[PDB]
Formats: structure tokens, sequence, C-alpha cells
């Protein structure tokens, strides 16, 4: 089950390029970010989640496509925008961070 009536803060990592990422820069990410929210927010406090595939292995991303995703208490807003903020160096190109109570989803 998903917890998103305790943790239903969320932040994302919007990508604003387009181009091929690697498993190891995207696990590297996901690394960096979750680091910082287990000291942060304490290893049970969040959910972190790469929201790409295939996750070596070589993944895709467009323009305004979510990278990554936290999830976590309303008290941790700015431990989040840090974690992904930080994260993004292990990515080439340009991100941006976008918070928000929906995680969002594909849909046609
Ligand atoms: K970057």
């Amino acid at each position: 089950k998903a917890k998103v009536d305790e943790f239903p803060l969320c932040g994302h990592m919007v990508s604003d390029e387009y181009e091929q990422l690697s498993s190891e820069a995207l696990e590297a990410a996901r690394i960096c970010a979750n680091k910082y929210m287990v000291k942060s927010c304490g290893k049970d406090g969040f959910h972190i989640r790469v929201r790409l595939h295939p996750f070596g292995t070589v993944a895709r991303v467009h323009i305004g496509q979510v990278i990554m995703s936290i999830r976590t208490k309303l008290q941790n807003k700015e431990h989040v925008i840090e974690a992904l903020r930080r994260a993004k160096f292990k990515f080439p190109g340009r991100q941006k961070i976008h918070i928000s109570k929906k995680w969002g989803f594909t849909k046609f």
C-alpha cells in the first residue's frame, strides 16, 4: 500500500530536457536523495521512487517528465526540496523541482 495519508507532501524532480539517462546516473541520484532524506527525516520518514524505466540500462526522458518523486510529512517540505536539488547534480541537462499534494500519473 502507498502511504498517501501519512506522507501527503510530494516533491518531484521534473525534467526540462530530452535525453537518455544511464542506470548509473539514475541510481546515483536516488542514492544522493535517499541519503539526505534519511539523515534529515529518518530512514522511515519518507518514500522515494525513480519514475523512469528501464531501471546496465538506459532510460529516456522528455521535457516536463517526472524523473523522481518523494513523499513525506508536510513538516519536511524543505528537506524534500534540498534532497531533489542535490540529486539533480547526478544528471546532465536542466531539471526543475515541483512540490504538491498530488503524486501524478501517466494519462491519455
Ligand atoms: K542537472
